[PDB]
């Protein structure tokens, strides 16, 4: 069902768990893809509550359902930190607003 509703895409918890786990999967690798070089560091500038701790990573979930593997990360992300834990899903508005 929609677990997170980031503007026109509509995301289940299964979902932001297979897009979080190839993140994490790379961050433990030391692995980057992508211009921006993703998995990276979220800083959180925006002050959202997350339910744990930081250091957050970020790396993009697409609503095409595809894993990240470079390119266009489009506008969503899924925030998880150092422990593999999910902080939150995000979206832009660089800048960015939190998912429902």
């Amino acid at each position: 069902a929609c677990d997170y509703t980031c503007g026109s895409n509509c995301y289940s918890s299964s979902d932001v768990s297979t897009a979080q786990a190839a993140g994490y999967k790379l961050h433990e690798d030391g692995e980057t893809v992508g211009s921006n070089s993703y998995p990276h560091k979220y800083n959180n500038y925006e002050g959202f509550d997350f339910s744990v701790s930081s250091p957050y990573y970020e790396w993009p979930i697409l609503s095409s359902g595809d894993v990240y593997s470079g390119g266009s990360p489009g506008a969503d992300r899924v925030v998880f930190n150092e422990n593999n834990q999910l902080a939150g899903v995000i979206t832009a508005t660089n800048n960015f607003v939190e998912c429902t």
